This record gives C-alpha cells, sequence and structure tokens, in this order.
C-alpha cells in the first residue's frame, strides 16, 4: 500500500468554512480507483494545508496526484510538495 | 487532533526486516502521550522513511516530536523533516468512510 503525503501554501477558508466550500471535492475522491481514505490537513497560522492519502497502489496515488496537481492550480495552487511512500504494513499494524 | 507528518534519510533495514528489528520502537510508541495511531512510511528506493502520527493535541505531538528527533540521531539520522497539522474533521470523515 502507497501512502501520498502532501502539503501546499493556501490562504483560502479553514476549519468549518473550508469543510463546506471542499465538500464536493470530497466526496469527488471517494470515486477514485485505488482510493482508501485520506485525513485532511489544515494550517490557518502558516496557511498551509494538505492531506495524507492512501492508496492500494502506487500507480493509483501517482494518477491521483498528477491530476490533482493541475487541479489545485485552480484554486491558485502553484506548488505541490508531495512525497510517496510504501506503507511497512506490520508496524502499522502495532500501531493502531 | 493534530497531526504529525514527517520522514527523512534513511538505509536502515526496509520491507519485514525493518519490520522485525524496529518491532520493539512500534510497540513503545503506542504507550506515548496523546498517541491515536502511526503509518509507518518507507521507501527504498529513495532511501528514505518516516511516519504520520495522529495525536490528540498540539503539546502531545510536539513533545514526541521532540523526543523522536533526538533518539534518531542515534540511527544515523542527522536532521529531520517535520510538519504539525490540524486535521479537518468534517472533510476527513467524508473520506475515512
Amino acid at each position: 500500500a502507497t501512502l501520498l503525503q502532501l502539503h501546499f501554501a493556501f490562504n483560502g477558508p479553514f476549519g468549518d468554512a473550508m469543510a463546506e466550500q471542499l465538500k464536493p471535492l470530497a466526496e469527488s475522491i471517494n470515486q477514485e480507483p485505488g482510493f482508501l481514505w485520506k485525513v485532511w490537513t489544515e494550517s490557518e497560522k502558516n496557511h498551509e494545508a494538505g492531506g495524507i492519502y492512501l492508496f492500494t497502489d502506487e500507480k493509483s496515488a501517482l494518477a491521483y496526484l498528477e491530476k490533482h496537481t493541475a487541479r489545485l492550480k485552480n484554486l491558485g495552487v502553484e506548488e505541490v510538495v508531495a512525497k510517496v511512500f510504501d506503507v511497512n504494513e506490520p508496524l502499522s499494524q502495532i500501531n493502531q
């Protein structure tokens, strides 16, 4: 299983205002191939936002990453800091 | 809830070898204050490793981050790339399913 972790500068709405504006966005992710779960990341004080995605395979993740970067440009996000890793299942199992 | 997102350079064991080797370390983490869960991340190809932790709050997260960054020096991890974020609970649930 691959874990996609990315964040970017963001001035946009935070907290509940963000949950409202980006609700359609969130729902569209559940329709992405190989998508397992995402934890939405945000930081008002540092003007950043992002997310931790978990895909079944690296190919599903890279595909999403490429697409979502293009998409993020419409929110005016010019640079996307991302990292794609493999998940060590045995250890992750121990930690919940 | 706070989310600690971190990773660093790494040559150490990977795959099952890492699972075997670091197993002690994993269960000692379930004992950390404010700790909820962790996803161990690794990339042998790029020689990197790290983890995604979810604590009950900033204080818990930062205290662990200070503790961990120090002991990581023993495995020869000079510097660590970290980020502390707040989680948007509503949206996360739409995608936690």
